[PDB]
């Protein structure tokens, strides 16, 4: 029960006046850190020509230049309401555009809240399989390209080229789920760092600079579909006003630098002082997100994942909120550093660490 | 294709610099006006505390007990991201409180984006039926208390009552979909002014003043049921600030009277008007909603909303948006007026209407 009273940089402060470094990033969006300064003053500007408009505005196309510009597979783009909406446009246009009906989703992926197939994340095999069987009947793959919803689980070698040379062989498009990994992985998102371009991408989180927002884009011949006649729902202006802004600031030299240097030193303590008493666990880093699980693994799927000591990273958890650290509450939620975030920040964090894991 | 720059009190300035008289109101929310300078200096203030938390904070509160003193069924209420989001969760409620599947829908309403029956709207003894049928499997039955998305749709006397007596008799739940009518059909919503109270509800739109928010309560043992364990989603500071701002402003002496006198006058001139022609039409307003059908009716169910001329409603939104008047695109939708609008502003778009109307 934690209830905040304001943010800002890295920080939180509670209703107690207890202050946080902040590990969490309201899920995502906070890249440049909380409460910018210059994304503020956008705001307070934006804000006087009205909250909401209900139709769209030249911000949308502002922002969606910028997408296209940053984004490889993006050469249209559309916006809609929350990075749900988008998976969700983006499942009914992977049918139509092929029109074929299967989809195809990994257990432990998040998409918000049979024409489903499943398979474990990281499996090339069982996919290659599903197509096998189903050759004329997979609309495409769905996935982030970087798991942050079972615990923070990055691409094994191979995988993404794999899913990209099925989706080819069969017909079918490769989908890439870019809500949390877009513009936090790399300015390009995940799909730009590891050199693999799907036919559609989803986005969100970041690009709203905080305020709720969602996207889809992808090859021109496919977004041509979303037509006039099948298959209010535009952008809101302070959501892209911070977006454009958040953009801006991160493609400013120095910032993917800066988070991959931080997350790697934060990352590789928590390790350290993990195993400094006698812990089993392991982890990593790509960019701002980060994940660590008690157990050993490797973890490259959500079973693994599920091998992770529940009691262990509740205690953690617990000893690290009081040493005025805030990390996600689940085991399965990946961690987000920010450009405010600094190496003093760091090893407090680190510190913390040690403090707490000596104690389990 | 509208592009607008910025909205204020009861009008909209596109990018070709046309200033328009807003009849749609953000599709709800702009209540009290677009950009109310008090809703605006609350957010000002706001935005520099953060953009977004992530998780809960004391506004939720102080909103909280803004709306369990101003809904009568609402005694325990929970906020969510969007009204979509409240009516799912209000959907899982239902099923676990009565440990039943099967919900009663009507044809026509919407609550966003076999288990579900349908009857048409207005429809007391299709509901019957389903009871009849299957006594001992309906969870409950959901509705807009006044239909906003078929056109505008009021219930016919004593189907509200009725719909209660049912629910009762069948030991199943009477839930209100009230994102639309909240606040803007009454301070209390269309249960309150009805004098009809259900066992949930679900709120929305002008609560969030404008940004995007939802929320659902009702009777206490039920919500009790929402606990740790069946069945990061909390509401945006921004949101509520406005939220708490915009009631605030509502509960001030005159409001509703206000919003009841002009759309009275709005309504009727364009019926005098479309009549003055030779066009059949119909329709009513309830406090600030508003419809007029291009047919005569009445319209009492979504059906006979279908007969409307969609030809002519096409020609005279077009025609209409020439007069410097912004109305929903689909007849489909109903009409908004704001606490902005003025007796002068009614005028104007009658004699607007009058102009449109007389060359088709
Ligand atoms: C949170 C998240 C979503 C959901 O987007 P919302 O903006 O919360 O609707 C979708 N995909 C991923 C990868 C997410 O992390
Ligand atoms: C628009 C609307 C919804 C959807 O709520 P969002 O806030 O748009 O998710 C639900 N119910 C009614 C009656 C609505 O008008």
């Amino acid at each position: 029960p934690i209830v905040f009273d304001h943010v800002k940089g890295a920080h939180i402060w509670d209703v107690d006046g207890n202050q946080y470094i902040d590990y969490v990033g309201s899920w995502g969006p906070a890249i440049v850190g909380h409460a910018h300064p210059e994304v503020i003053d956008a705001l307070h500007a934006a804000l006087e020509k009205g909250t909401s408009f209900g139709a769209p505005c030249l911000l949308e196309n502002i922002l969606a230049e910028m997408v296209i510009a940053a984004v490889p597979s993006v050469e249209m783009v559309r916006f809609v309401n929350s990075g749900t909406e988008a998976c969700m446009a983006v499942l009914r246009l992977m049918r139509a555009y092929t029109q074929r009906e299967k989809v195809i989703k990994f257990e432990g992926c998040y998409h918000g809240h049979a024409a489903t197939l499943t398979a474990p994340y990281n499996d090339l095999e069982a996919v290659s399989r599903l197509f096998e069987q189903y050759p004329n009947d997979i609309a495409g793959v769905i996935l982030e390209p970087v798991v942050g919803n079972a615990g923070f689980i990055p691409p094994d070698a191979g995988f993404l080229e794999g899913l990209r040379e099925l989706t080819k062989q069969y017909g079918a498009l490769l989908v890439f789920d870019e809500v949390m990994t877009g513009f936090r992985i790399a300015y390009g998102g995940a799909q730009e760092k590891f050199g693999v371009t799907p036919d559609l991408t989803t986005l969100g989180k970041v690009i709203g600079g905080g305020l709720p927002v969602g996207a889809y884009g992808g090859r021109a011949e496919i977004m041509k579909m979303v037509a006039p006649a099948g298959p209010t729902l535009s952008g809101n202006p302070l959501a892209m006003t911070a977006g454009i802004k958040t953009l801006e600031i991160l493609s400013r030299p120095g910032s993917y630098e800066h988070l991959d240097r931080i997350t790697g030193k934060l990352v590789q303590g928590l390790l350290d002082a993990a195993r400094e008493f006698g812990h089993e666990v392991c982890g990593g880093h790509i960019s701002g997100m980060f994940g660590l699980f008690f157990t050993a693994g490797p973890v490259t799927n959500y079973e693994q994942a599920k091998q992770s000591d529940l009691k262990k990273f509740a205690a953690f958890h617990r000893g690290m909120l009081e040493q005025g650290i805030y990390l996600a509450p689940s085991q399965f939620e990946a961690g987000f550093t920010s450009l405010a975030h600094t190496e003093a920040d760091i090893e407090r964090t680190i510190a913390a660490a040690r403090t707490v894991l000596s104690q389990l």
